[PDB]
């Protein structure tokens, strides 16, 4: 078992180049294997899950380049839907947003498709998206957990009046919209009822409009997609910094700081999560906002009670941010935290409560209230790369802290600890 021990870190202060959103990363790089032209994809970000889709794309026939640091990639678009025969398996990791849009985008016309992943991957939900593309005319075959991966895809998606849950994962709907414009007839999606993830679904119609694809959007309760379209190459696209690997720096220095200044990402930015930096304004800390940066400037930290559900991800950084805040801090309607890279509520519970908090783990929400004083602990990681990035805050006290398995950040960081490092100041 790998770990990794972090000394305690005085003081955070200087400016972190962000690595690619793998949100939008991953999407982009479906968007332009099945869009018409080249596209130039620079910022990309090279981690385990885009790698996935990447190999995924070269297992599907998909031909493209990248520059040696794997940021810039050179895509040759299909010009129409994927295809491959035999079933084919392509192992996507733990890679939801690679899982959920392939999921779907492979039901379009004839295919004999396999979709796998690590075994956590085979835990994590995706019947609601099966059930729609069925309702859609799509064959699929569950191959081992009904509701669950890894699929047996053979097509047929053509369209027409579709249902899809949102209350789960908003990825099921995400990968019904960027493949609904490609099916022959026109498709209505209609939410069965509420909508879990929001900002999410406003990334992806962000990114099917550049790639030329626009839908109606009735108040997010109803989707009319017109079929038969195409997307077409944007030509060079900037891939916008990830806001939620943002967090941990941000959260640094609102706790440790110092000035902690992330680049790649802004006032303009269409990830949900850079709303993150709304919180930390709102327990104390000072922030600025750029056209391309943000920054946070250490205040003051108090406890906050807050519905978490527009920044899921972000919000993780948060319960460790807790740790140093004035008061006994709640973070709620987070329920889908539990069908994730590990059941994080769970996970976060259990490994704060080894550093001295008090912790009620609630069903869809977790309470925590810090210890007069942290303690020395041996954090598990649950392969969860934000388990990993969270805990290491713990080092911004007088406590080192030794993280098991620090690699697993690879998931959508490899270079997190040499990043923390970067900022990290003795004096
Ligand atoms: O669409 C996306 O890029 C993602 C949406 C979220 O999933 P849920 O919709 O299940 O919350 C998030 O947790 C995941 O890391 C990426």
């Amino acid at each position: 078992m790998e770990s990794l021990t972090l000394q305690p870190i005085a003081r955070v202060d200087g400016t972190i180049n962000l690595p690619g959103s793998k949100s939008v990363s991953n999407r982009a790089l479906l968007l332009a294997a099945l869009a018409h032209g080249k596209t130039v994809l620079t910022n990309l970000l090279d981690s385990d899950d885009v790698r996935h889709m990447l190999n995924a794309l070269t297992a599907l026939g998909v031909s493209y380049t990248l520059s040696a640091d794997r940021t810039r990639c050179e895509i040759i678009g299909n010009g129409g839907p994927l295809h491959a025969e035999g079933a084919l398996e392509l192992f996507l990791g733990n890679a939801g947003i690679a899982m959920r849009p392939l999921a779907a985008a492979l039901c379009l016309g004839s295919n004999d498709i396999v979709l796998t992943g690590e075994p956590r991957m085979k835990e994590r939900p995706i019947g609601h998206l099966v059930d729609a593309l069925r309702l859609g005319g799509a064959k699929i075959t569950y191959l081992e957990q009904e509701n669950y991966p890894p699929l047996r895809l053979q097509g047929g998606f053509t369209g027409g009046n579709v249902d899809v849950d949102g209350s789960v994962s908003s990825q099921f709907l995400t990968a019904l919209l960027m493949t609904a414009p490609l099916a022959p007839e026109d498709t209505v999606i209609r939410i069965k009822g509420d909508l879990v993830s929001k900002p999410y679904i406003d990334i992806t119609l962000n990114l099917m409009k550049t790639f030329g694809v626009e839908i109606e959007n009735q108040h997010y309760q109803q989707f009319v997609v017109k079929g038969g379209q195409s997307y077409q190459s944007p030509g060079t696209y900037l891939v916008e910094g990830d806001a939620s690997s943002a967090s941990y720096f941000l959260a640094a220095a609102a706790i440790k700081g110092g000035t902690v200044k992330v680049t790649g990402i802004g006032r303009n930015s269409m990830q949900g999560d850079i709303r993150f930096a709304d919180v930390l304004e709102k327990m104390g800390a000072t922030i600025c906002w750029g056209d391309d940066y943000i920054s946070c400037t250490r205040g003051e930290l108090n406890a906050i009670d807050m519905d978490m559900n527009h920044i899921p991800d972000a919000a993780m950084t948060i319960a460790t941010a807790a740790l140093f805040a004035k008061g006994t801090t709640t973070l709620r309607n987070i329920y889908n935290w539990r069908v994730k890279e590990t059941d994080r509520l769970f996970a976060m519970a259990t490994e704060l409560r080894k550093v001295g908090a008090e912790v009620e783990e609630g069903h869809d929400y977790i309470r925590i209230t810090p210890p007069e004083k942290l303690n020395f602990a041996e954090i598990a990681t649950y392969n969860d790369h934000r388990m990993a990035m969270c805990f290491s805050l713990v080092a911004l006290s007088d406590t080192p802290v030794t993280i098991l398995d620090p690699k697993c950040t690879a998931k959508t960081f490899p270079d997190y600890f040499e990043q923390l490092a970067r900022i990290s100041q003795a004096a």
